[PDB]
């Protein structure tokens, strides 16, 4: 099944600037998220089907979570990856999409649109607590982007 979830989440940061930013955030997330330790490209180029691992340190364990890259869409300020493997990704879950869209904000700044897309195996159902930590993980990445961006203005 797929079971289909709506968020909006605001920054100050123009979309255009705010989607450079999205766009390099493989060398952006290691360095402000703590949790975060690196991630690395392990087939493709980056656009569409390049598979990503990123190494997570959560209560002092490390793991590993796959990415796939679903889609990029420059002229639409669109980024969608999904969680393909790994402890992102509970057992009854086929994948787990998180598609990102920006557009402009009344007053010059921007509205990420998030659509997070749970591919469930059969007639299961997905869970709420791992719902939970996706959605966190949704702004999480958000902020991280807009953090770096305002912290350092002459990069973007
Ligand atoms: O606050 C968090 C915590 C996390 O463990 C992660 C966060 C944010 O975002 C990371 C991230 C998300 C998307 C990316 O394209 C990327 O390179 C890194 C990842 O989901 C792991
Ligand atoms: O398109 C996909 C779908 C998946 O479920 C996976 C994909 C690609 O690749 C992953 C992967 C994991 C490690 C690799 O070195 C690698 O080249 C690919 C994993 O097989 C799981
Ligand atoms: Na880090």
């Amino acid at each position: 099944g797929v079971f289909t979830f709506e968020d909006e989440i605001t920054s100050t940061v123009p979309p255009a600037k705010l989607y450079n930013a999205m766009k390099d955030a493989d060398s952006i997330t290691p360095k402000i998220i703590d949790d975060v330790k690196s991630v690395e490209i392990v087939e493709g180029n980056g656009g569409p089907g390049t598979i990503k691992k990123l190494t997570i340190v959560e209560d002092g364990e490390t793991k590993f979570i796959l990415h796939k890259v679903e889609s990029i869409d420059e002229a639409n300020y669109a980024y969608n990856y999904s969680v393909v493997g790994g402890v992102a990704l509970p057992p009854t879950a086929e994948k787990i999409t998180f598609e990102t869209k920006l557009v402009e904000g009344p007053n010059g700044g921007s509205i990420g649109k998030l659509t997070l897309k749970y591919h469930t195996k059969g007639d299961a159902k997905p869970d709420e607590e791992e719902l939970k930590k996706g959605k966190a993980k949704g702004e999480g990445l958000f902020r991280a982007i807009e953090g770096y961006v305002l912290a350092n203005p002459t990069q973007y």
